[PDB]
């Protein structure tokens, strides 16, 4: 029993973190096999960041300008290339601590763990969701650039995020491991609009099922609804429209609890229209959307 | 910017986790140097747990009855001893992945990271506080026994908790690494009272300072209070009494923000008496007490 915002064990990712320095800028890199991946803005000075011409800036750099250090040992850079917003520094040594890994581009609403790093050293780990608007509400300071997000399936780490930037609004933007930004963002010191965000409906429902499994049941009611009626309420409260694909993914939790998905939707509808009346659910006074249906089943079944 | 319930990177602790089996019971052990530490109730059957005589049960066991497996390799047990509620199994091999470590008994109100494990395999990591009543509100299922809590200072892991039991109320009880329970709990299948819990006042104040640093300032007011007046409010709302020792530990955050500790106490007083009026602080609709003043300074300064 109990329900926590649990992160994946970060060990396999800690063994990949390195420090990358170019000129006067230092950030984090990810060392997998004989390649170090890092945000391409490591090649910028503060003056460059206003409107950088990355192609021109990278041409002034040679392999010996990229200083890569793994803990205390220096890596020898034998190649460099830019792929979208990431730099790939080929090194002469394969990382002996490289776990089994994949590069994945996650969908909005999916969750992942972030290993926050500074100067190539891990400081902490936390779980978060990629917002529907492709931002993440992380905890990152200057120097955290290059910190990565990931999921783990037994022995395989799927890297899904690399941190690049903090928007003027204090929310975070980054790329997949091929350097493609999530969202409309560009790696430039300019004010950039993050779209209207919404609450991840399927995750809130998954978390209400986790609440029932763990004993918090006060919000269950004698009502039911339809997908259409529920979506009228979801639109009014800036929630993502619920689809049959979302209902299908909630099936295991519906089966485990015996509460039909549309009955849980009716509980959520009443919570949206009436608030929590000063009560809590799983220690929260708001509707939590950072747990996917997969996360709930994993945490509630003890998958290692 | 941003503020998350961040856990320490779990890598150094993952390398210590082992599976311990005795008879038909399997749980987690902590392998440090040539000793494996685990909850002594690994020697019990379900029938024994009602009122176990651990001394008598342990006498029926020999070194060869304790099966210790580190991933896929079997450890050879050359000694066994009970210290309070933990068993110490001496093995013939020192753990090559033993980090620099200490065993510490933490105070109520302090925080730590938990690496939840099943069958000696890490499933997730989360941050939590030891409640004033010496329970923890974790996320643990059957088989999580032996999972540990810890803090990390640069390269040193201070182990402070080992999970033993879930109380009938769904909250968790465990020991320090010398096997001494935190709180009045006994390792027995009996209903056990956890005392009245309170909110960790100094942590809520630390978190209000983190909110100010990160831009959430709506709760700041034009008022101040005294320790005496604040403590009358704290008593009414089941908050721990604030002392000058607590004020002194909040000094760095008071200096960083320019908000005197008693002025922050007046904001907290108004939040206690008036609620949050449907607003949030750092993404929470309640007053958070799982961040110590040290945690706030660490997260806000990027200590690795
Ligand atoms: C200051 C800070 C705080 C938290 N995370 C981060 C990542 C930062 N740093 C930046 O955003 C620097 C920067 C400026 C403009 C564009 C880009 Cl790609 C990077
Ligand atoms: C079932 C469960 C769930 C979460 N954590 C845990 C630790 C459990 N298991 C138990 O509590 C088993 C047990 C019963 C009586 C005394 C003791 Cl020391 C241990």
């Amino acid at each position: 029993s109990g329900f926590r915002k649990m992160a994946f064990p970060s060990g396999k990712v800690e063994g990949c973190m390195v420090q990358v320095t170019c000129g006067t800028t230092t950030l984090n890199g990810l060392w997998l096999d004989d390649v170090v991946y890092c945000p391409r803005h490591v090649i910028c000075t503060s003056e460059d960041m206003l409107n950088p011409n990355y192609e021109d800036l990278l041409i002034r750099k040679s392999n010996h300008n990229f200083l890569v250090q793994a803990g205390n040992v220096q890596l020898r850079v034998i190649g460099h290339s830019m792929q979208n917003c990431v730099l790939k520094l080929k090194v002469d040594t394969a990382n002996p601590k490289t776990p089994k890994y994949k590069f994945v581009r996650i969908q909005p609403g999916q969750t992942f763990s972030v290993l926050a790093c500074y100067n190539g050293s891990p400081s902490g780990v936390y779980q978060c969701a990629m917002r529907p608007n492709f931002t993440i509400k992380g905890s990152f300071l200057n120097g955290s650039c290059g910190s990565v997000g990931f999921n783990i399936d037994y022995d395989c780490v799927s890297f899904c995020y690399m941190h690049h930037m903090e928007l003027p609004t204090g929310v975070h933007a980054g790329t997949d491991l091929e350097g493609n930004f999530y969202g409309p963002f560009v790696d430039r010191q300019t004010a950039q609009a993050a779209g209207t965000d919404t609450t991840i409906t399927v995750n809130v429902l998954a978390w209400l099922y986790a609440a029932v499994i763990n004993g918090d049941r006060w919000f269950l009611n004698r009502f039911t609804t339809t997908l259409n009626d529920f979506n009228l309420v979801a639109m009014k409260y800036n929630y993502e429209p619920l689809t049959q694909d979302h209902v299908d993914i909630l099936g295991p939790l519906s089966a485990q609890t015996g509460i039909a998905v549309l009955d849980m939707c009716a509980s959520l509808k009443e919570l949206l229209q009436n608030g929590m009346n000063g009560r809590t659910i799983l220690g929260s006074a708001l509707l939590e959307d950072e747990f996917t249906p997969f996360d709930v089943v994993r945490q509630c079944s003890g998958v290692t």
